[PDB]
């Protein structure tokens, strides 16, 4: 493999209550010390990391995420995005529903952990001054909604890419007020019950931290980068969700967006001169243009259920996760002068 691929961590959660009630057996097995998973006891996939159901939040973060976050201090953009079927563990893994109740709980996921690490590293970079800002949006039924509110349009600037016109941002100072923004946005994120997840995310959420870094003795030059922390909505099937009405139309919109994402992953996984990548098909894929194929170090956390009743869905995630690893990104150092 040449260049800088998208990196992929496969995270299998434990069986959940619904699966135990339905009498499901585990259909995934793991090869200890190797980043491989075997599915339907027949097909094997390899990723950059494989985390079995016993893997704690802290291990997922320290092994797969932390090294990436430390790269922002070199001036890189970075993205972590969670991808998989409804109920698979995206929100859990990302801390997409974190509230202050979870502070100091070992169950906290990626976004609160990132915030802790950023301020730990800032504290050790005494020679530098930092400015952090955050925005937090959801894509809900084809609309971009600002989660830091108690219309927004994409414009593509001809130089330097996508601009989300109307989206607000908060400048943050310390860890506490940074994580408060997560909490604030999570109180607004559209969540509702289906049979597959009592706390299903009905939107794709993107928490973005903008970081500017300047050396104190050389203050004309800085680095300016962005960290995108993405808790996608997940594929769902009406026969399993039992959704009707507004809930069903949410699932339709979600599924349609995730098809557009699959199209982008598939085009990029087989990229070459003159190829076309259909970023423009959805608002989601427009916002992920640098994250997938562009100026970003990117990790996908592909989330799966171990239950045999979800074999088809799990196979789909594994296949797209395998394609994602063939995506080549081009992260540069984001100098500003
Ligand atoms: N690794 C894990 N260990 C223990 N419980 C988990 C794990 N992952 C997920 N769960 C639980 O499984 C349920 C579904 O997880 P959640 O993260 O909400 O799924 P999701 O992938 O975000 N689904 P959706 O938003 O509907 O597309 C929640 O009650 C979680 O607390
Ligand atoms: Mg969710």
């Amino acid at each position: 493999v040449k260049g800088i691929p998208v990196r992929v961590a496969l995270r299998c959660r434990p069986l959940v209550s619904k699966e135990i009630k339905e009498g499901c057996q585990t259909c995934l097995s793991f090869v200890p010390g190797e980043p491989q998973v075997v599915v339907g006891n027949d097909k094997s996939f390899t990723y950059d990391f494989v985390f079995d159901p016993s893997t704690e939040q802290e291990e997922v973060f320290n092994t797969a995420v932390a090294p990436l976050i430390k790269g922002v201090f070199k001036g890189y953009n970075a993205t972590v995005l969670a991808y998989g079927q409804t109920g698979s563990g995206k929100t859990y893994s990302m801390g997409g529903a974190y509230t202050a109740e979870q502070e100091h709980d070992s169950a906290i996921g990626v976004i609160p952990r990132v915030i802790q690490l950023l301020f730990k590293e800032i504290n050790k970079k005494s020679d530098f001054e930092f400015t952090l800002k955050v925005s937090y949006l959801e894509i809900y039924n084809e609309e971009i909604l600002d989660l830091l509110c108690s219309q927004i349009n994409i414009r593509e600037d001809p130089k330097e890419g996508i601009k989300i016109v109307g989206l607000t941002e908060k400048t943050v100072l310390v860890a506490s007020d940074t994580v408060s923004c997560l909490e604030q946005g999570n109180n607004s994120r559209t969540v509702a019950s289906t049979a597959m997840n009592s706390q299903s995310s009905r939107s794709h959420a993107i928490f973005t931290i903008s970081i500017e870094q300047r050396k104190k003795n050389d203050k004309n030059s800085s680095f300016r980068s962005k960290l995108h922390l993405v808790d996608l909505a997940g594929s769902e099937r009406q026969k399993k969700t039992k959704a009707e009405g507004d809930r069903l139309r949410e699932g339709i919109n979600i599924n349609r967006g995730l098809l557009c994402l699959g199209n982008v992953i598939s085009a990029l996984g087989d990229d070459k001169k003159g190829n076309f990548v259909p970023y423009r098909d959805s608002k989601l894929t427009r916002l992920l243009q640098d994250s997938l194929g562009g100026n970003s170090h990117t990790l996908m956390i592909a989330c799966v259920s171990p239950a045999d009743s979800n074999l088809e869905e799990t196979l789909n995630t594994l296949r797209y996760a395998d394609r994602a690893r063939k995506i080549k990104n081009k992260p540069i150092i984001n100098h500003h002068h």
